[PDB]
């Protein structure tokens, strides 16, 4: 397994047709997972499954600019389960990040950070065993 938190450099940032795949297993009794696509200190795309927010499961997505979080986008479809292996695929498209979990479309997140070629790091954190994190162009 890879160390968590894990930093995956994205050389030259992201670009449409780049597919980022995260394989891992959720820990028992998980509380949260986070993916943070970073442009320097900014977070262009934060993808945050929360396993117990007031006894509900939700995926929170947002952007952090100058240390301020913006308006959240919430998705109640929640494909993760404690103890189970998952695959997260993030496909960069011209207008949004497109996320599929376990081969099923989950959500899209419109680009708020415009300089895609400066989104040069992905941090992977939270209550997972991380197997692999990689990218390819499709
Ligand atoms: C792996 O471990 C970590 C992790 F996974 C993380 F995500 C984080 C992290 O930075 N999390 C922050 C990040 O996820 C951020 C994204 O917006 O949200 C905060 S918590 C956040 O705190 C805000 C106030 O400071 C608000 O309370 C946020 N809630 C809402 O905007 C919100 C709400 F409160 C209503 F009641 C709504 O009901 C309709 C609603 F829609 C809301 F969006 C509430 O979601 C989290 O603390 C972290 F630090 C970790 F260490």
């Amino acid at each position: 397994p890879l160390i968590v938190p894990y930093n995956l450099p994205l050389p030259g940032g992201v670009v449409p047709r780049m597919l980022i795949t995260i394989l891992g297993t959720v820990k028992p009794n998980a509380n949260r997972i986070a993916l943070d696509f970073q442009r320097g200190n900014d977070v262009a795309f934060h993808f945050n499954p929360r396993f117990n927010e007031n006894n509900r499961r939700v995926i929170v997505c947002n952007t952090k600019l100058d240390n301020n979080w913006g308006r959240e986008e919430r998705q109640s479809v929640f494909p993760f389960e404690s103890g189970k292996p998952f695959k997260i695929q993030v496909l960069v498209e011209p207008d949004h990040f497109k996320v599929a979990v376990n081969d099923a479309h989950l959500l899209q997140y419109n680009h708020r950070v415009k300089k895609l070629n400066e989104i040069s790091k992905l941090g992977i954190s939270g209550d997972i065993d991380l197997t692999s994190a990689s990218y390819t162009m499709i």
